[PDB]
């Protein structure tokens, strides 16, 4: 009865959008995975945190479902999740089957990239806004938070906690998320 | 010419307390070492986020002196700062030298248990308040960020954008500051 997150975790992502969203889900009692793109083998982020995958995407992959798959941000970790062939077939199965994808900050623009959610109203970071819109397939907003369907996508490091709790809020309902954002001290 | 900061990260470290000092802090040009209290292996933090460090504290203290010590928070985590007689040392030593000595969270209360800043007005995670009161050595604020003398203290995970942006403010200035803010998409 346990939902599932998969953290699709490519070197150059941003260590604090990877880390803020996968201790928040733990905190809401998700079992969450955090994939590496390129194996098992230590990550290397944007700003030199050095992060252990649990597992590698290869692995990982053959635990699915997952009730979120979730990428990060980071300009050099978004142009490898939207270079990679495994993150488009991870993505184009999450859409047929329904489940939520979420990404945040330059994280989006690997769904356009893939070919992911035409037709949604998404944010990103604003320096990531016109590669997000070649095209016009998406419709742009300015919220923190921005949820359309099953794309969840918010804008930058800033808005990390705002992006992890709306992903507890959709998998775990709101009470859930109103009792693990208590103690983390946040302003609003 | 350039600042130095040392973050010690010991087993149950809270990981969202630990990255975004470390990234914010790079992102304003600080050299940044996370120094693993027990050796240069992987730290399991709090929540089960496993990070690699870039030394050993026994090999960082070597390379002083820095411009700020920074105990991240995590309940395991800070009950291994306070029983380290390494970090003792470490803190004294800041202390006489009149650096900077920032703590977030449960954090702080290392400093108690090592009699660093005595009469000093401190915050801590609300959970943390007795603790940190023991003896009346110190007096208690509920500010976000405090920041008295040399030490500077914050109360919880979302409070660790002000903590990280008050150690850049005090090192290197409110226009650095506030440059780096900027492309984080903070609300305030």
């Amino acid at each position: 009865a346990s939902k599932r997150a998969l953290v699709i975790l490519a070197k150059g992502a941003e260590e604090m959008e990877t880390v803020i969203p996968v201790d928040v889900m733990r905190r809401a009692g998700i079992k969450v995975t955090v994939a590496g793109l390129a194996g098992k083998d230590p990550v290397q982020c944007s700003r030199d945190v050095v992060i252990c995958p649990d597992a590698s995407l290869e692995d990982a992959k053959k635990e699915g479902p997952y009730d979120v798959v979730v990428l990060p941000g980071g300009n050099l970790g978004a142009q490898n999740l939207s270079e990679s062939a495994a993150v488009k077939e991870i993505l184009k199965e999450q859409e047929n089957r329904k489940g939520l994808i979420a990404a945040i900050c330059a994280g989006p623009t690997a769904l356009l990239a893939h070919e992911i959610g035409f037709g949604s109203k998404v944010t990103t970071h604003p320096l990531a806004k016109d590669k997000m819109m070649n095209g016009g397939h998406y419709t742009y907003s300015e919220n923190r938070v921005e949820k359309d369907g099953l794309i969840l996508t918010s804008r930058g490091p800033g808005t990390s906690f705002e992006f992890a709790l709306a992903i507890v809020e959709a998998l775990n309902g709101k009470e859930v998320a109103a009792q693990v954002k208590a103690p983390l001290v946040l302003k609003d």
